[PDB]
């Protein structure tokens, strides 16, 4: 699999759900309106983090196949966001929290982050596209962790 | 998914001596190895990637000497760049240094190269830079180190080969 790999980075991975070999990052460019191609591609994972306040109960992970570089992305389910907008208010007047998102837009898995950043994931294998679409739009849409 | 690719000579419209395409592969990333801190740095370059035929011939009405005789283009697919590589047979490489030292020692070229090493497509420069190839295709590594090979180790051709 890539458990141990994935736990020298990310201490709190519990259990890996998803893995593909080759994904190639983009980041999305407003002012331009354009894709930019980051520095990060190789294997991309998705996985569980034990957050028994760490609001990230999922992690997503690019780890590049022919240099060290690694990308970390957070992914936290809409729930958590919506409760902390609801029932933090104070916290989140400070640090404005938006709920994440995902949708696949020509051959790009597409996601927003929490501060409104997107970013455009490459995948080859087009079974896997499907799998990682439908998987983060499960972990956004449901209630943590398992 | 849609739909949205057409047959057309895409390439002919940045490099306009394009005659004849040899090799070409759906995805292929570019890296480029830096001697300083030896390790491969990532390029900005992903997509098609492509190897053809030049057409670099004097017998023709529409000249009021190009070296090139193949190139080699990365067109990115998720955005529109490219790079572009020009191929030059060692025969015409070797011949230059002893009949044209003066336009070489201003302009100093060395015969390319091509090696695979893992999964990289490992090409040298002519002025002795190396590039990496990540190709997604398993087949592909081998039959484009062997394409290349071949035009770098035989005479110039005008067509077919």
């Amino acid at each position: 699999l890539n458990f141990n790999v994935i736990g020298r980075y990310d201490p709190k991975i519990k259990q890996l759900l998803f893995h593909t070999p080759h994904a190639s990052l983009y980041k999305w460019d407003f002012k331009k309106d354009e894709w930019n191609k980051l520095e990060y591609q190789g294997v991309l994972a998705i996985y569980l983090r034990d957050v028994s306040k760490d609001i990230y109960n999922y992690g997503l992970i690019i780890l590049n196949r022919i240099n060290p570089d690694n990308f970390s992305m957070g992914i936290v389910p809409n729930s958590v966001v919506n409760k902390r907008k609801v029932f933090n208010a104070e916290e989140d007047t400070l640090n404005p929290l938006e709920c994440m998102g995902v949708e696949v837009k020509d051959e790009l898995v597409i996601i927003k982050n929490l501060k409104h950043e997107v970013y455009g994931i490459w995948i080859h294998t087009v079974s896997d596209r499907q799998n990682i679409y439908e998987l983060i739009k499960y972990l956004l849409e449901n209630e943590p962790k398992d």
